[PDB]
């Protein structure tokens, strides 16, 4: 068995392999740089309540999705013991967070925010989830601008964080422990002919043979299988969600008890601290569909991250030293939704497009793969999210883009500018022609969803009409 | 025996209006001019504000509680007091109420330790009085389209609190004077005559001399000054200053109002955000507050500016294209002690109605009653006993109490604004505004601090007009102790 | 009859009115219009005697802009002249005309830099070319302002003979001179014009009366074209004239002073602009809003209160803030829909009109009082006004590309006059989807004739009915015409 | 022995060690210092050749100041020769020291008008008194930038031959340079100067050995007081130096484009500034923030990254919005406690100091290193520089009053900048409130010296204990020197 790719999927699904077939080899790619890598980047937030949307809760794709992340949640607390038992004190403690505060703040959009908060509160009753509607007068620690503050917040027992850096490290020597082997090279091509992986051409010339390749190389995952005959129109493709985050050693080497969030914010951005152990704090994160992959934050990103923590969560952040800026790619998968499973061909898999909670749904994506190739059915649900696909139509042309007109006046709201009343009315009627114009010359059947709209939308006219062959190509396969 | 009211706002019409109907006996004329100069009546909503007024620093005082009791029982007269109001006219001449209820709304708009603090005292005496009330989901409340910055997050709906049109009360109390046989003599009285410790009557602003038993004195904001003109009265009288608000009347863009009041908690320096409904494609906008030691008849820039940019984020944007109609201008009586002047004085006959500050027009029937009551050798109400107008400067709250409290609403103007600073200075104002205001309190006297509203007002006079209440403080306390 | 009827009673009117009485002893001249002065562009005005303060790069780039400003010119050399001959018909107590010699343009960037500092270098350019004396000066070395830092000025330009005029007391010195001159004030409203065999009878009043006249001349303000398009054909020959809406206000200043001169910046978004023109008793003139208006509005907007005070607190002086607002006044600039004066004869004998004059018809009442009077008495008047004949096919002074550029950077520059804080690539995002729309409806409004900025601008945010009204108004002018 | 030991490797220990290798090829010349180079300035600096752009009204108010002033104006002269000497000891491939040739100056509204506009002038008086090119030019001629509107320049000075170099290029030269003139690189930190009967013996090194010389000049940036200090009688005899911390930022160009001149404002509040400084290879350096701190500090503060990142967006290219971030650089500027360098000799033989430049001793290396190696040498260097000798009394440049202004002023100034929006009438309330609080702790600190503005503020916000060491600091050189 071949890994490709080192990030939380790769070396979950390796760590799962290892120990639950010790009669066979199993070998991960990838190098120790994590170039673009999202788990390197992540707080991270085993986020399941705290990611509800009303336009999530709205789709039947979506209501599923929220149903994996609470199962996800449960399998949390047996996977960390059983990670952090081939280690010793001194490799520090995986799990930073057991609770979650989700704040209500003005600074963004009501269509969003208000919308999010109420849809929040209502998953938590029907999952019957503990938690608790608390005064802002107890949320400890915070100290915002009151121009900026909260004016509701939400308790939530048992939806907590991991240390991300600490998580790969104990995955790693996990891996090792459970007899698998880590090869610190990239895979440039998989090898298969008669329908059957032979193996994996690496980026020194080597070749390692195989019966099974599991692709998780996050936003490089469907490049990789594309190359493969009729598959470019089989799987759908994944982009880059770029996204900024900061380590912050905090003015006086305080943190806060639980994890600190909004609901999502424009283009699945959205405001956090993850505390940390050592008088450090995390602090996240921008999102940027982009169709080219991006190493390194833009001033307009860092600029924004910051603003936000040090009038949202905390105004000392502002006297704080800046540790660490850190960029990695979510995987952005063309469609909104996950590629997890089997393939046309024999004993490939394919394990990407988690987008925001790849790391949050790791252990129970794992195990779910593990069973199909071991021939079980793993979990119901997932079915779905099948790799190998026509594109998922999950919403109406006409509700992407309601979506993509409130969100682009979200980025608006949350900055948040200052502007004569009338012009926000006047910018929201101007907007809605050129979004039902690009939308219509792209497809007669598949929208892309807002994520990927407005970063369509601002590309250049090769690049559009690039994605214009594509969609027409999915459609002549599939329809 | 004849009887003067002096002064034509909502408490001397009110005042007038009950004599008249209560002592057919008796012949009661009331001064005042159509102009209604300082008038702080015409300029209000006006809002019936009972549970609306409640704030943490009222409810923490013993005098204030006993404000807060008052207000309920006002409420329970309106609905007779307008029905007998309305009876002596016609369907023409309009409807007093504009309101049944009100919506205070919770935004970020202003400081935590205020609005925050607020919004849980009203929320608190709505139950511990059983008040029929809910809160309410933002999105429920109708009309209202705020800049999503500037939102409410948090609503709270009260029944039974409403609003008045003050200009059709003022109409309906002129008229209902009239028919009960009042007169009104429109000239204002320059002077009040007394000797023997007894009223002989009120020389008047054109010349004249009416004759009287009993003289009210309800001129709002120039009462103080007209009685302290009599013997040792001076420092006997606590000072009225001048509260002096701005409102607004609106075309809508499209004719339309909210179906209640629409307000904020009270904010610095006892200012305040609300929208009151009115017939006829207007809405009222009110109000600000500021004392000043000399009177104003017209608005400042920055106070039409502060209202006119309050409501058309925090309440509807489509104000900002609606017509403005009027500017409104009117001195809310401003005691120097922070309590009303209502009762009898050391000088046989004459009697003071006034320093009502933000709820004289919501108090004035019971106000009304309460001083006729006395004046008929009754005791009125119980606990207004506590404002008789002839009394030492109470002392409400300590020193330190006041000082945290003019810290507090000073910083409240920046985030009211609402301001864009860099995050560490709202911290180094604060620790570098209680040094000046300690000073100034050390230094005006060893016994009497003026309350946060008067205090700042003080600490922005010219050195005169400071070394003037330094002397008048001082003669106070010679008088008293 | 040799009767004449002047039609309106603002600067315009009581000008002619009074040029008319003085030159015609012979003849009765009876001027109609009440003192309420409902609309009136002249009561709301500071008024800046308006030259070099008024040049913009836009008009300085098109034949007809770069006439009117020669006009404009002429028209200052008659002010000291006409202010002694209006004067000179009252007493000591009756005030002064003239309010300020001077005027200083500051520059801040508090705008948008495609106007404030074109406009800027097109007044300092416009100034050296006619040799007129001027000085850039140290902001440090203005009198009186107090701005806000971040708001202020860091040039400065000191116009020597460009002044300002209480518009109340000349419209007091007017009514006076045209009475001692033999006029005859009658304070009602022409409801209509009555003509037959192509010759003036005269007027029908809003009292039910009517009046005969061999010469009627409307200077009805934004009111004019509606009267005389009730006439037959006429609808179609005689240009719309609009409502440019203006709030400007009176202030009681903290401590009574006053700047010694007109303080102003060029002309911003829409043709608004921010000036303070002195007055006489501790009172300042703050102005004005310009909005283009398809009915007529008598009363300030909030937005409109709120703009000019915050400009005026912040640009000029912070004691403003603190200062007492008298009034808030609102007044109608006429707007002609060709953006050019309406001024001269008609195919209707003894029917003239006076109107259009959007900005600074105050400044050039004198010389366009003498030159309809010069019109009236068989004179050829002032040589370039010729083009301004109010019986005209609409001009077409820009291309549909120069106004499109135009509406857009003014629709921005409203954003940067607020002055708005936003992400830095927003406003290139608003630039870029404010262009379709506007191309759009200039190409749907008409294939010959398109409305200027200012109208544009109005007509892209009127109702459907409104602008479809306009479409059948286009056609039925380019069916008369062509 | 006649070996000497530099200790400290930034622009100044390699500049005296250059250039004592070269004029000494008798003598064994040693340099200590870490490739890491902790805390260090130099890396972190653009840098400009401030002279012209380092003008403050301020700075040119006092006699101290006017000296400052005509040695970095000296420095200027001696560039162009002492890179053509660095650049000879190396090839093409080795790049440019040389950025930029001129500098522009700025002057926007983003800002203080009793700095800004103060500075502005200032700067143009200084360039007219030295007689040094230069031109007032339209900001419509400046290449490159795209400020957003409201945070525009209105004015902008062309300053020649005031340009930029690459400081990591001029540390690579400088070591090369170093090599070839026979000097020695020993990687290692001194710990400890040893002397006894008034005589340098050598340098205790960070690694346990003893190197030997009659000669240690130290050039240890921010460290190098409390080095000199551990002698005998002497630390209050030395005028201590702390760390001016300074974050700039290295960012690539969404188009790999760059200007062509330095871009600039004057000095803002608290002595931090905007500037962009050309790179080679599509990077642009900004810079800086400026804070005095008691204790040193290797990173960034989240405001200091804001507040840089919004200043370069607005006001020089909004571009850099979009660009990616290549690295924030942190450095320590060594902040003298009197606000003046520490230069020359001691009252022990043998050791030198060169150090306390501040914001400007990469510009004045060429000429520090000179006048330094001048005095070894026996000479008197360079005539103005005796003041600055580093064993004094703390100068007393500016009376406790002109300090006050200032400090508020300044304090004032980091409102401006950033910028605020309060209402009108905070600024003069908080103007009047600052005042006290200031007088009260300059009074309290002591009755004859005052810290410099810089200081000050950093003083005020301090702990109590913090605040009272300097009250015994003070008092103790007090003690010394009267
Ligand atoms: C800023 C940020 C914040 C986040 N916050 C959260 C959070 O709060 N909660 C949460 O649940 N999740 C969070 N996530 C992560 C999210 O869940 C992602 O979906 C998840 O990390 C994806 O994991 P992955 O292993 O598929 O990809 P990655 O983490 O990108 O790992 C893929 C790896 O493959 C390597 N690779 C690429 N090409 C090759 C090749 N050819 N050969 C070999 N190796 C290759 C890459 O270098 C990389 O190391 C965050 C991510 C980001 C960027
Ligand atoms: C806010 C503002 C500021 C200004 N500032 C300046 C300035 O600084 N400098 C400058 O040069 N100019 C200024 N102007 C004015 C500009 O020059 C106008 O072009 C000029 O006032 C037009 O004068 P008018 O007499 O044509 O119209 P108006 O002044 O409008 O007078 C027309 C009069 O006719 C009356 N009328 C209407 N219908 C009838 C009818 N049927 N019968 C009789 N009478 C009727 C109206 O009620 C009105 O009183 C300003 C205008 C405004 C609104």
């Amino acid at each position: 068995v071949i890994v490709v790719g080192n990030g939380v999927l790769g070396l979950s699904v390796g760590v799962e392999i290892a120990r639950t077939r010790p009669d066979v080899r199993v070998t991960l790619l990838g190098k120790p740089a994590r170039q673009y890598g999202a788990t390197p980047a992540a707080g991270a937030m085993l986020g399941a309540f705290g990611e509800v949307t009303a336009h999530a809760l709205a789709s039947e794709h979506g209501r599923k999705k929220h149903a994996l992340a609470v199962q996800a949640q449960r399998l949390w607390p047996e996977w960390i013991e059983s990670l952090e038992a081939t280690g010793t004190a001194a490799d520090g403690r995986i799990k930073t967070a057991d609770d979650t505060v989700v704040l209500l703040n003005t600074v963004g959009h009501s269509a969003l925010d208000d919308a999010n908060f109420a849809a929040v509160l209502t998953a938590l009753k029907e999952a019957n989830a503990p938690h608790e509607e608390i005064a802002v007068e107890s949320v400890d620690w915070i100290d915002p601008d009151p121009n900026s503050r909260p004016l509701r917040a939400l308790h939530i027992e048992g939806e907590g964080s991991v240390d991300s850096g600490i998580l790969l490290a104990a995955l790693e020597r996990s891996f090792l422990q459970a007899g698998g082997r880590l090869h610190p090279v990239d895979a440039t091509e998989i090898r298969a002919s008669h329908g059957r992986v032979e193996g994996v051409v690496t980026d020194d010339g080597d070749f390692l043979p195989a019966g099974h390749v599991v692709v998780a190389a996050g936003a490089r995952s469907q490049r990789l299988v594309a190359a493969l005959p009729g598959l470019a129109h089989r799987i759908p493709r994944i982009y880059d969600g770029v996204g900024v985050s900061a380590l912050v050693d905090t003015w006086d080497g305080s943190g806060p008890a639980t994890v600190l969030r909004t609901s999502n914010r424009a283009f699945a951005c959205g405001l956090h601290l993850v505390p940390r152990a050592g008088g450090s704090v995390y602090i996240g994160a921008t999102n940027a569909v982009c169709l080219e992959p991006r190493g390194a934050a833009s001033i307009e990103e860092t600029v924004f991250l910051f603003n936000c923590a040090t009038h949202q969560l905390h105004r000392g952040l502002n006297g704080s030293e800046l540790r660490k800026v850190q960029v990695g790619s979510r995987p952005a998968p063309i469609d909104g939704f996950p590629l997890i499973g089997g393939t046309s061909v024999e004993g490939l898999w394919m394990l990407s497009g988690t987008y925001r909670d790849g790391l949050h749904m790791s252990p129970l994506l794992a195990r779910h793969v593990v069973s199909l190739m071991d021939g079980g059915t793993g979990v119901d649900g997932l079915r779905e999210f099948r790799p190998e696909r026509d594109l998922i139509s999950a919403w109406s042309r006409e509700e992407i883009l309601d979506d993509v007109v409130r969100h682009t006046m979200a980025t608006g709201y949350e900055f948040p500018w200052r502007l004569p009343l009338e012009w926000p009315h006047m910018m929201e009627t101007f907007l809605q022609g050129p979004f039902a114009e690009l939308a219509d010359r792209l497809s007669d059947t598949y929208t892309p969803p807002a994520d990927l709209m407005t970063a369509i939308m601002f590309s250049e006219r090769e690049q559009q009409d690039e994605l214009i062959a594509y969609y027409a190509d999915v459609h002549r396969e599939w329809h």
